[PDB]
DNA sequence: TGTAACGCACTGCCAGCGGCTCGAAATCTCTCTCGT
């Protein structure tokens, strides 16, 4: 486990030396299409692990970037990947932690962005009144009957007063 | 060979008492869509065997219904199975009789009654005018030129009346 | 009229290139533990 600020300390390291390998052209990520998510966005003292999500801004490339990451200055290790969960182990500073690194499309981006904050018992609540609502709610749209509710909204604060719930920082999230 | 009453009296027993299996889930089948065709709806005093339709809400259940179909408290034989017919022979009381199933869509509902209510002089005789304006019908839909046509239509009823043709009840139709 | 389930010859067709067979290669679905 780290401590918030080892989390912390970490991620401002990242943004700048990151890329996915495709076609021989490895092109690097943008900080601003990188969000800090998980334990770590909730600002629990003690971290777990470390959740990052990624803003992927075209659909094909989903199996790309996932599955041809490359990291720059870093011992690490690869136990499962796919094109939306990719889950790595690292050697920070002589110590082994466990990693997690997401991927959304641009227009997932409030719905999940909310998902991911967390934490679980939160967001069950909104999916269990949401259910009994006809309602699916998930990271990606939300949908009545497997039909997608589309809402004029762009930032996740819109979508949760948009959802009709009171807004909460992601540690009053709980 | 049954008796109209006979027939019937098997009817009601089978409605509640249905299912087909699909990956270990045991569908049942709603008496609703369910419709008697045949002899039986024609009202015939001597059933030679017993006719079924169902109607089925969904396209890729074809492959598994018919094939797959299940029987309450009976033991039953298959004669001849696929996605649109199936053959049945069955022991109701001892004796030993031949029953045919047959299965529909949600959409294909007025084409398809018409067709299995028969009988089949009537039908001729209908499909040969038909046949002389370029049109196809059968108990899917209707065409011309091997393009569907659609009706602003829902029962058999209001079918009869767009084809233009003089409304008769099954016994009434031979 | 207008059609379905079937079994057969005839392919074509790839796991196989010669066979019409068994079960391969690859494209599936099911569950299971995971992830917030």
């Amino acid at each position: 486990m780290l401590t918030l600020i080892q989390g912390k300390k970490i991620v401002n390291h990242l943004r700048s030396r990151l890329a996915f390998e495709y076609n021989g052209q490895l092109i690097k990520i943008l900080s601003k299409n990188i969000v800090a998510v998980g334990s770590l966005r909730r600002e629990e003292k003690m971290l777990n692990d470390v959740d990052l999500l990624i803003i992927v801004p075209e659909k094909k490339l989903l199996k790309h970037v996932l599955p041809n990451i490359r990291i720059k200055g870093l011992s690490f290790s690869v136990k499962v990947c796919g094109e939306r969960k990719c889950v790595l182990f690292i050697e920070w500073e002589k110590k082994t932690y466990q990693l997690d690194l997401f991927t959304a499309l641009a227009e997932e981006k409030p719905y999940a962005i909310f998902h991911f904050t967390g934490p679980v018992s939160y967001l069950i609540r909104i999916r269990a009144a949401l259910k009994k609502k006809n309602y699916k709610l998930n990271q990606y749209g939300l949908f009545k009957n497997q039909t997608l509710v589309p809402l004029k909204i762009t930032t996740e604060k819109e979508l949760i007063k948009e959802l009709g719930f009171t807004y909460r920082i992601p540690k009053k999230r709980l």
